[PDB]
């Protein structure tokens, strides 16, 4: 298992509430 | 298992709230 | 496991709240 | 000549040019 | 003549270029 | 000629360039 994430050039604002990640990687994810 | 998360150029602003991780990586993840 | 998180170039302002992690790695992670 | 210009609960963002005025008032205006 | 320019909770980001001004208020005004 | 201008709560970043003004006011205002 190979996991490649590249982010370049971002603009975030005003995101008010619960933000969990922007970038996620796992071998096992579950969200309940 | 390989992860390489990369980020370059961010602009994050007025983000009020419960930012809880901009880049994330494990072998498990479980949100409840 | 292997875990490369880069940043580079970050601006971040007026993110009052309960900012836990910018980069978060380990092999297990929950949140409840 | 009454002129009353409010604003509340803006977000300018990536606006790169020539950006020449938010409001504006004047008795006399003119553009060439 | 009465000019009333307010402004509240303004948010501005990546405006690279020539901004002039935000709020103008004249009795005359020309651009060229 | 009466001018008000008031602001409150700004939030600017990331504004690279040539920046004039964030408020003006004047009698005559011209732009070559």
């Amino acid at each position: 298992l190979i996991v490649t994430q590249t982010m370049k050039g971002l603009d975030i604002q005003k995101v008010a509430g619960t933000w969990y990640s922007l970038a996620m990687a796992a071998s096992d994810i579950s969200l309940l």
